This record gives C-alpha cells, structure tokens and sequence, in this order.
C-alpha cells in the first residue's frame, strides 16, 4: 500500500475535510474575529480570521507557524483597510511580500482590489511609492515580478520591503510542484537577503519571533496563499518529519477551516511530500 496511493489520499482527505466542516464560522463565532462597529473587516463573510493569532485587529490576517516556519497569511487589504496594511508590514520589518493575486483581477474594479504596491500613494499618515525592479520566470509562463515598497511616514523610521508579485495565476488552480518549488525557492531566497540586511545593522526585530515574517495573500489569503506556504515549510530541513497531515491542520487552526481550498492545490503540496519521503499521515 503506497503511502501516497488512493487509500492513503482517501483517509487524508476524510480527515481534512472533517477538520474544514467543524472550522465553518458561526454567527459571532468566539473563534474568529468579529467586525467592529460598521467597518467591513472580512472580503469574503465565509472566509474568516482565527481571532487568536490575529496580527491586528482590524486586519483578516493571522500569524502562521507549520513546524518552524514563521509566515503572516492575510486577505487582500480593501480600501479602508490600506494604512493599517502598511503598518502591519512596517512593522513586522517584512523580510518579504509575495502577492498572489492576478493582474486581471487587480485590474476588474468590481473586485475591489486596490492596486497598492505598483503604484505610489498616500494613505493617512503613511505615504509610499514603489519601484519595479526584476521580473524573473518561475516556468511555465508564470512570471513574477519584482518591486520594492517604501514606507515612510512622520516619526516613524521609514522602511522598505521587497514585493514579488506573481501575475499570473489564476484563482483556484494550482501551478505545477515545480513552478511551486521554483516560487518557494525565490520567497525563500528574498526573505533571506532583507533578513540578513537588518541583521548586519543589528534590528532588535531580528530577536523578535512575531516579526521578521514573510507576508503572503492571495485574494482570499487561502488557496493560492496555502498552497506557496505547505511549499516554503517543505523546503526548510528543520520540518523533518512533519506530515502533510500536521501541515494542514496547522494553517486550518490558525486561520479558517479553507486554508489549503481546492483538492488539486491539496496534490502539489502531496506530491513535493512524496519526492521528499514526507509521510501523508500521521501515526
């Protein structure tokens, strides 16, 4: 019996899907974050925030750890939510920004899906401007560019975070494991430089485990999102050993039951597992 046949598969799922149904939100659930007075806080009202690891409390974003892996999940900022966005990203000393989100959905106005790291702005009391600067092929025709976020504002140290901006991928698909490795790789790679960067200045947010956290959305912050982070937990040697059973149940407990959305987004993270040796199952 292959640990990767059917069966094996079979019971993952039974057991995913379990976990998913008793993670739905109810009305005001304690679980999740709630929306105060008025301001819309969730994109989509079935895709919650798990109001324990909560980043802020007027942002759908949750802090993440598989294993050892350290990484913010969020939703795509709407309007209202933009400065806070900024801050977040400030201050978490954001080693890296990988936005998931595709160019023709930024681009349709009825998403409301403000362009916010490839143009300039102000935004409150947090201006920005942005700076393309590479774009680098990922394999089959995904393309991801480059930019670099400033973030200044008065008082405040201003401070810059690199953004890769996958354009091309397409919501509810899932790219292939090895345009999936190749992405990781390159997230991994980015974080890396701007980490090591604070560190030779010494930033004391370099001690700090709630900072220095790569920042990952899609849309939703739950397919295409999860997907790239059951990668980047894979592709660091101190996740020896997790299942991919462990890996999904710890972004579904800390975020929303979605997290990890379609079955074939499901097979990639199954199929870098299995070129790994990684056990699907626990036990």
């Amino acid at each position: 019996v292959s640990p990767y046949g059917p069966e094996a598969r079979a019971e993952l799922s039974s057991r995913l899907t379990t976990l998913r149904n008793t993670l739905a939100p109810a009305t005001n659930d304690p679980r999740y974050l709630q929306a105060c007075g008025g301001e819309k806080l969730n994109r989509f009202r079935d895709i919650q925030c798990r109001r324990q690891t909560a980043v802020r409390a007027d942002l759908n974003a949750n802090y993440i750890q598989v294993g050892n892996t350290r990484t913010i999940a969020c939703q795509y900022p709407l309007q209202s939510q933009l400065e806070s966005h900024f801050r977040m990203l400030a201050e978490n000393r954001t080693p890296v920004l990988a936005v998931l989100a595709s160019s023709s959905e930024i681009a349709n106005q009825r998403f409301g899906m403000p362009d916010y790291f490839r143009q300039s702005g102000t935004y409150g009391s947090i201006t920005v401007e942005s700076k393309m600067t590479q774009q680098v092929g990922l394999g089959d025709g995904i393309m991801a560019d480059m930019y670099t976020l400033t973030i200044r504002e008065a008082g405040q140290k201003t401070i810059s975070v690199p953004v890769v901006h996958v354009g091309n991928w397409p919501d509810q698909t899932a790219v292939s494991s090895e345009v999936t490795k190749a992405l990781a790789s390159l997230v991994d790679q980015t974080a890396e430089t701007k980490r090591n960067m604070y560190e030779s200045k010494g930033s004391s947010a370099v001690a700090d485990d709630s900072k220095l956290r790569p920042v990952i959305h899609c849309r939703a912050g739950v397919g295409r999102t999860a997907q790239l982070i059951g990668a980047m937990c894979m592709n660091d040697s101190r996740n020896s050993q997790l299942s991919v059973e462990d890996m999904v149940s710890q972004m579904r407990v800390q975020r929303n039951g979605i997290m990890v959305q379609k079955d074939e987004q499901l097979d990639v993270l199954i199929k870098l597992a299995e070129g790994q040796g990684r056990p699907l199952l626990n036990s």
